């Protein structure tokens, strides 16, 4: 009895304008009628806009690994007419060990130069060389990866999102999918003002990739939104801490990285919680602080900024991009976890080759990417 625009005609609708949906709909869009539709009034609202805007190939899964390092060539050299300025600053990670525990600092050094030929082990007093505030008797040793970067994220996003734009496709904040329904050979969406109809209905929710598999009737794989807590804060007087690298703990209990002329830190925490928007928790803020002030001589006064962001996880990890089985139509990229910005262009890629059922494209093969490592099937027996 309410009023409703005629329907919209699509050939894929993504669900979320986050850097999954952007990712994806900007290599979808030259091949077809692409609508992103997304629930906030902004699209990099939640998690996207919530990261340590940072690229470390020697993160995660091995299936992480692949997808993080086939994804750097796009970021160094993205198509003419993608971005202003470089993506990527030169940011190498250096990962303590502040827990005297050799042979797992080892097994990460063999692990990581099995992939970064350049990844070196360093001792106790070199890494307090490179970020001097290091107490030195916390320190054990450390890995160093010179190949680091630190990503201009929202010149990322924006890029993908203008491509969209640039190939004709739409994208609509304030366009929450309220109702999801499979009706005349079409996946139909409800929005407050009207609907969209395509064959394809590209879950990119983020955290709530789950809640729309459940407004479309398709059984969801069971992802986990985790809870990540950060904050920024001035270093003391006399500390120039401008080219530090990432700083992280060989146990994740926190990180410490520059940001301008701040420093960034985090507990590193992953708390369960549903699907919301985040907000951070002192506790979170507290212990992040703690550590870093027993890891190092700085001491934290109260932070500029103090935030949360979700990131979301499947049983084993890995990411997800692949049609759900048994569900014609229905697409699902997920489980970007901690690892979605600096993976997107080859999950773009090779999600939207894979909505148009197209093989995996060369490059992503020769990183030993394929279907069914990304397929959702993989979580069923
Ligand atoms: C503290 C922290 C540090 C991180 N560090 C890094 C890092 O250094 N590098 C890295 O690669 N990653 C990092 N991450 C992970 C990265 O933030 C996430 O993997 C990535 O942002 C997930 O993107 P997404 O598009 O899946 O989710 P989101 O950005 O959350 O996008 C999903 C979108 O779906 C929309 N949506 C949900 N429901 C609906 C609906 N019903 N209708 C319409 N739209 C809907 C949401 O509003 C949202 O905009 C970090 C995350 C945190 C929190
Ligand atoms: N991905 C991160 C941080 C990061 C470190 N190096 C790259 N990324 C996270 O906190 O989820």
């Amino acid at each position: 009895h309410h009023h409703h625009h005629h329907p919209i005609e699509a050939d894929y609708l993504v669900i979320g304008a986050g850097i999954a949906g952007a990712s994806t709909g900007y290599w979808l869009s030259a091949h077809g009628r692409v609508v992103v539709l997304e629930r906030e009034a902004q699209p990099g609202y939640h998690s996207t806009g919530r990261s340590a805007a940072h690229y470390t190939v020697a993160y995660g899964t091995p299936q992480v690994r692949a997808l993080t390092a086939a994804s750097r060539a796009f970021f160094d050299n993205p198509p003419a007419g993608f971005c202003e300025h470089p993506l990527l600053s030169p940011r190498p990670e250096m990962v303590v060990d502040f827990s005297d525990d050799p042979e797992e600092l080892r097994r990460q050094y063999e692990s990581g130069k099995a992939l970064v030929p350049q990844m070196r082990l360093l001792d106790a007093e070199q890494a307090c060389s490179i970020v001097p505030v290091l107490r030195r008797d916390k320190v054990f040793g450390a890995t160093y990866d010179p190949t680091g970067a630190d990503i201009d994220t929202d010149a990322l996003h924006q890029g993908y999102l203008r491509g969209i734009r640039r190939n004709q496709g739409q994208v609509l904040c304030n366009h929450e999918a309220l109702e999801i329904r499979r009706v005349d050979g079409a996946w139909e969406v409800r929005c407050d003002a009207g609907s969209y109809r395509a064959a394809v209905l590209v879950n990119a929710a983020g955290a709530w990739c789950d809640a729309i598999a459940g407004l479309a009737g398709v059984r969801p794989l069971g992802l986990q939104p985790k809870r990540r807590s950060a904050f920024i804060f001035a270093p003391p007087p006399g500390i120039d801490c401008h080219d530090w690298p990432m700083l992280v703990s060989l146990d994740e209990s926190f990180y410490l990285k520059p940001d301008a002329g701040m420093l960034l830190g985090s507990p590193a925490n992953a708390d369960p919680v549903e699907a919301h928007d985040v907000q951070p928790e002192q506790l979170d803020i507290a212990t992040g602080m703690y550590l870093i002030e027993e890891a190092t001589t700085l001491t934290i006064r109260r932070p500029e900024h103090t935030w949360a962001g979700l990131r979301s996880f499947v049983a084993d990890g890995d990411l997800v991009a692949g049609y759900a089985a048994n569900a014609e139509g229905f697409f699902w990229v997920a489980a970007q976890g901690g690892y979605g910005i600096q993976t997107s262009a080859a999950m773009g890629e090779a999600s939207a080759a894979l909505i148009r059922h197209q093989p995996l494209p060369a490059h992503l093969r020769e990183h030993g990417l394929d279907e069914a490592m990304l397929s959702p099937r993989r979580l069923s027996p």
